[PDB]
């Protein structure tokens, strides 16, 4: 893995995958190149056994400072209209469709900036713990822009009906322990113990079995979804099927 | 003058929509209903007026639905009145409220009860006053809540509450408005309008049709699974920029 | 009912009925027989006019420990056996004609959380404790436990509980919205009791009404809703 | 209600009011002006008590040919768009808002050409007949826009996946017997038997208690919808509303 | 045997095909609360009888069924909370058990087939009818719009118009028109009824029963979800059924 | 030239029409893993070519397709590591449906012989379809022991009334081209010998429109179907004027 992305590194310590958002310098902005190559990255952890929970996380003092307005705009332009489909796609290919319903659990670690674009895959990962240190903000409004992608439906998911609109409608900024408060994440604590705290959670998810823990995160998010009677059949239906699969 | 139980004053693009039946807790009759009509159409079209505060005139923000005022019409007319009747209630309650044209904050400033909750939950944003009293009173009074009360709570209050409010018919202050979600904030009623107009004037910084998409695209989103508002969200940012004569010019 | 059920009893006490999980040496661990005896009490309550609210609650330490591991034949049988549960748990508990409250004396384990969110309201003990043990033991929550978690819980406590299989008392129960509140043990029937009596002195078609049409508004778009309220406001004016 | 509209006129015989769209020069386009004449239309016959069934019909060659393309479309694009927003919603308002789950039974009787924008008042209306001469036509595709408002729901609801993406993609017209064969419409006869099918059909509806067939219409609407256990409980509300009422 | 079990319905198997008989002929097979009940008790006896792999629902007599018993429901019916109860009764056999059965269904449509009677002919799988049985959703003429799950049956099996205008008119229709709409599979000679409902059987037999159980239960509850739902939801039907098969 | 590219698919365009070909009808165009693979890269080829206009998705030789391939699509991923299999569904689901179901551009399927089970969803995720009398269709897999898998059920669920999918389902009775156009799974039927001039004509009526315009068109029919008419009033709007942005 090392040198294999311009744009993420990989650290795959005993079990646990720290997948590191790595273009400090534009504080992890998501270019298209970073969802291309975060596409490849989740596709390829999927597959090594040697990583058993992911963490994402941002190089230097962002998580990530969402979309590159340059670069995204850049390639953009320099294309047909029918190239914004597909650009469009590979971001949502990794920062929800490939992360949601990841095999393997996710957990967002926060360790700084975390802006627009940044809250899909914030929400896609299954759990998250953040520094009370860390800055979030719906900046889009301010931009001219609706949240884009699956932003407001990633608020929608855990922060209550009028704290999203505020945020969304204010584009206002907020810090770690009011994202806790709101329930954006499971909890903020100071950097300082951030690794501490997401490394322990970690470890309880790598005493589970990964087709079990799949099973229950998976049916979890789905189930919101549909009626008491419909996920009578769904979780019932997950049940069986992690009895299969389980091995 | 222009409206017999509503009063509308603009300053610096801020449109205080005052309810204005004091005497009666600014209940809910047809005629306000009717008149909440015109007021939220002629509003819209108004090039001055950039965002909404629905207040109550008094001591209340609404009492809600005025009881003797829509019995005194739904019996003198044969059962399809009260169709019409509902439909003009709903009309400017939600139908045009909750995805309104522009950004709305009901600013409570006192008693909220009953039907009035359905254009709080319909206005985006809500500043209450700690002073204020809510109470959903409708299960006291022999009838479960009418209109859109129930979604109302179903949407910002969280299940356990919900029903226990709703089945108990308990009163409930501002602080406590805020704390399980039917509100944004409460704060004193001495600081409650000046609270509201600071937030008036950030969203009167944005663009009209970008904050319209951001808030209805949020409000529609919660009814959609992720594959369908991939769909729907990127359609609502491609109407924005569309729509918005304007310009999005961080760019 | 004395006597009536092996697993159950019934305490009726001017309006309020006491449905006490039963089994205390098994910790109320919920059996195929458990949940053939529930179907029978709740279709039992409900026609009876001594019964205005119901509080469902737990013999001894338990409120209940979860569905029963030890309580092996073809393979239709359990499709039976899922259904007796599903049929007390929540088909008839979640939109059941009377009110009804979970008091929530001491342990609630897994399956447990099921009839809990049926149940219209909660109240637990400081000293209860509760958790998503089906994680630890190889399976997913089984039945309606998810959904009764979704229902209730934030989006990232569910998912934390669930997947971690983590244990939290009464009070944080009450703050992640799982249970309306807590208070102490000693003082968990004498609070419980106030709210239903508060309860029974409403009208029971209307709060039928109010509590059926609240639950079921989640389910529904505003517009739905506009129709399908109203229709509830107006079936409850019918059957007065 | 003689004078009383400039591009729609109201006739009333013996229970069932005959709502005709009367730009016959403009093909019954729909305009800003016929659209917000619709909505007062549909309002003041709601509470007509003389009227017991609407039956929605075009003057002249046309049903409706559409949008009016030229004062609900070109003459609007330009302007403010505020004003677009609001004339979308007056549209919206009598095509289904108020049409679709109207308080009495709706037939629209399809006498000629039928395009585009016409087909979500076509399938608000609770039942349909039409002319075999009557063409039918999505043409929005050769106009340069997909189908508008809610024109494709309109199909969704009535004509089969495959048949609905033919029409909405190729833009392709088509004749009453085919309407009437792929469901937009309940039956298609001649012309000349147009109205005497429709008004039998009417008078049929008039028999019925009005409120019981509004729960029955509106229910049937409305449970496609729901699961059968939102159903249960939902089609059970509207028996005992209706018991009510 | 099942002989003499029930007061209002009889089962015979022959060869594991149940044929589960509505036995109020006399009454034209209405479904009265005491026949609900045992309905009940008839559906829930046979899911766990090995002898029995495919249910057939068919009427004694010349009534498949007449609709609901409107003397012994408006009878039994007082306490107000009775009526929670008949409602459940009947709800719990016609669709609750019945549209998502562990077995197979079909319903034998023989003649009469009325109102309530439409909710379990759709809950069954697959129906196969007489062209000389007659159909119809008198609720209207009778001043009910349909109860209970009456029209989502409608709803999931016949057309928008053409559910509209039966439940809309009351009007009847035979059984070539049912096979037409999509309201059954297919209508045939009453002479031939019996046999062509015995051949599907037959097939249905020879299938594996818990791969069958999935694949008819799956379709059903996938029409309900969207295509990335389904991806979840059917795979873990097949899943679920490789596991218990 | 698409020519020599890919082991089991043929891509081959005349002017504007991108026919896409099933390509292993030695075993009658069964649907392995190679195949589905090879199939994610030719749809997000075609997309990006202006070349192509429409794609019509057609089978070499007797087959449209016989299906998934039972040895390689089932028996030897069964023989792997479970989280593969995970891949494999996510792979066949990527091009059957997720990517060609909402396509950017016009697809039509050109039914020109067996067409069974797993068949279903990218014949239905196709817009379009015009089958040969000839051709003979079938749910087979009630009769292989499995329930239809992936998203048959729901193929079935969009175009073919209930109690039709039903009877098919559960008998896993085949059908013929003519039967298939009356169910409402195909658009028309017409003799093999005028399979191919049929399916151009339909094609070059489709070339002729605004392909932003229609991709508006046909993806918003799509979705309609799944949201109420007050959804739909926001939702069609918005790809409306969506629409009018990116033409
Ligand atoms: C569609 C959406 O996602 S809307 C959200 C878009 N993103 C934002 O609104 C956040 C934008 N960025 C910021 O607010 C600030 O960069 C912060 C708070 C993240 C960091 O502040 P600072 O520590 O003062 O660093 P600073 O602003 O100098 O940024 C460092 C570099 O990162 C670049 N950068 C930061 N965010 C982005 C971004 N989203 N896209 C592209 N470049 C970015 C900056 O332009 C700067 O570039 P340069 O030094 O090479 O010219
Ligand atoms: C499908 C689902 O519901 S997920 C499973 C959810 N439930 C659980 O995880 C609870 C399992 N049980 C426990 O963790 C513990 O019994 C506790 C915490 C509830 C209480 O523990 P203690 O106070 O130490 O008492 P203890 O464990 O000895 O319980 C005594 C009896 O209860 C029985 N019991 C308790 N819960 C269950 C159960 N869920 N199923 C079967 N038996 C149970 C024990 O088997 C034991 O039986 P015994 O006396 O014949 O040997
Ligand atoms: C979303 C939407 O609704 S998009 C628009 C969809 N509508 C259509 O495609 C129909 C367009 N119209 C036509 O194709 C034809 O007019 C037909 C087939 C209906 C009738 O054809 P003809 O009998 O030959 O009449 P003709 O085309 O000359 O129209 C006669 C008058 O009606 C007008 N007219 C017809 N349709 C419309 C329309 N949709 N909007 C505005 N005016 C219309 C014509 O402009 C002409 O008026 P004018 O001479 O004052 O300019
Ligand atoms: C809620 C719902 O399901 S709506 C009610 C649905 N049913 C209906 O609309 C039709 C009711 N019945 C009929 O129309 C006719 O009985 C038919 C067409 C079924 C058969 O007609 P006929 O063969 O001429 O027989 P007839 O009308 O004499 O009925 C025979 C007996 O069945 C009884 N019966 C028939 N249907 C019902 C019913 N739905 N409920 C109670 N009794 C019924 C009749 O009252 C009659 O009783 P009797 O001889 O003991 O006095
Ligand atoms: C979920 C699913 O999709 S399950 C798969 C469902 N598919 C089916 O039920 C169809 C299976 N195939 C058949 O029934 C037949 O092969 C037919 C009717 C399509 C064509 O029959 P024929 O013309 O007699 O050709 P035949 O059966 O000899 O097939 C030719 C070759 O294709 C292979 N083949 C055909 N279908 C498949 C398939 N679905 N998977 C794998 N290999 C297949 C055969 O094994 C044979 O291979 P061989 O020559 O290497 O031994
Ligand atoms: C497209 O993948 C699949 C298709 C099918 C069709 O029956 C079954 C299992 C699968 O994985």
């Amino acid at each position: 893995y090392e040198g294999r992305w311009k744009t993420v590194k990989v650290e795959i310590e005993d079990g646990i995958a720290f997948v590191i958002l790595n273009r400090p310098e534009k504080r992890n902005a998501m270019s298209p190149t970073l969802n291309r190559e975060m596409i490849d990255v989740l596709e390829t952890l999927e597959q090594d056994p040697a990583a058993g929970v992911l963490v994402l996380t941002g190089a230097g003092e962002a998580w990530t400072a969402g979309m590159d307005l340059k670069e995204y705009f850049r390639e953009v332009d320099a294309g047909p209209e029918i190239l914004q489909e597909k650009i469009r796609r590979e971001a949502s290919q990794w920062q929800w469709k490939l992360l949601r319903m990841y095999a393997k659990p996710t957990i967002a670690m926060v360790n700084g900036w975390c802006f627009g674009g940044g809250f899909a895959p914030l929400v896609a990962c299954d759990l998250a713990i953040c520094a009370d240190e860390a800055t979030f903000g719906l900046s889009e409004i301010n931009w001219g822009i609706p949240p884009g992608n699956l932003v407001s439906k990633a608020m929608a998911d855990t922060v209550g009906h009028r704290q999203s609109l505020y945020y969304i409608m204010t584009g206002k900024t907020f810090g770690g322990q009011k994202a806790a408060e709101m329930g954006l994440v499971n909890e903020s604590v100071p950097l300082a113990q951030l690794r501490e705290v997401t490394i322990e959670l970690a470890r309880n998810l790598l005493e589970k079995n990964p087709v079990v823990l799949r099973a229950a995160k998976h049916g979890f998010k789905r189930c919101r979804e549909l009626t008491w009677e419909q996920n009578e059949d769904y979780l019932y239906a997950k049940l069986d099927q992690s009895r299969l699969l389980d091995t």
